[PDB]
């Protein structure tokens, strides 16, 4: 109904279509990416500095750290939106690594449509400090994108890329894409 064919457009990168969206996976350091939104996977206090969160907060800088703690004390948030700081993006969306991953990705997609953004880059949300299983995380991320497309909600969003720290976790995402392909 929705899935295209898996191919490799560039060395180490795998892609397929999900409706109108190009979905891609690759290994590497997410802080070197350019996109309208970069996603951080953090704690419920939005002040973790371990694994991906360490790299993101150190690169983004102290003004983004302060934005995070200020919003955290104002209300109870499931996720927060800050500036990009010194990352190559327009906004960072900080999601809670222990939360339901499908729910978190659905929120990121909706927030990106609200801003008329076209590109998103995310890590393998939940597989660091939160210790969620990589196979369940891959299934949840791709399920969120499928639901978003099925509901007719993709208008501005055109590209969603997962940049993954461990090559062994990339292998799990690749296998899930091959399971789904047309
Ligand atoms: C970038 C990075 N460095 N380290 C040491 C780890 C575990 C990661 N990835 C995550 O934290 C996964 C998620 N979310
Ligand atoms: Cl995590
Ligand atoms: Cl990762």
């Amino acid at each position: 109904m929705f899935y295209g064919t898996v191919s490799s457009p560039d060395s180490g990168v795998y892609e397929m279509k999900i409706g109108s969206i190009i979905f891609q996976v690759a290994s590497g350091d997410i802080t070197k990416e350019e996109a309208d939104v970069i996603v951080n996977s953090t704690s419920n206090s939005f002040n973790l500095k371990a694994g991906v969160s360490k790299a993101i907060l150190e690169c983004a800088g102290q003004n983004v750290e302060r934005e995070c703690s200020q919003q955290a004390q104002q209300r109870k948030n499931d996720y927060i939106i800050t500036g990009g700081g010194f990352l190559r993006c327009k906004n960072i969306i900080h999601v809670i690594g222990g939360n339901d991953v499908k729910s978190s990705v659905s929120s990121v997609l909706q927030e990106c449509e609200k801003k008329n953004y076209s590109s998103i880059c995310l890590p393998a949300i939940g597989t660091g400090n939160a210790k969620q299983h990589p196979d369940k995380v891959a299934e949840a991320i791709i399920d969120a994108i499928e639901d978003f497309v099925q509901k007719g909600s993709a208008q501005s969003v055109k590209k969603v890329k997962v940049v993954i720290f461990l090559p062994q976790v990339l292998d799990v995402f690749y296998a899930n894409m091959k399971k789904r392909e047309g």
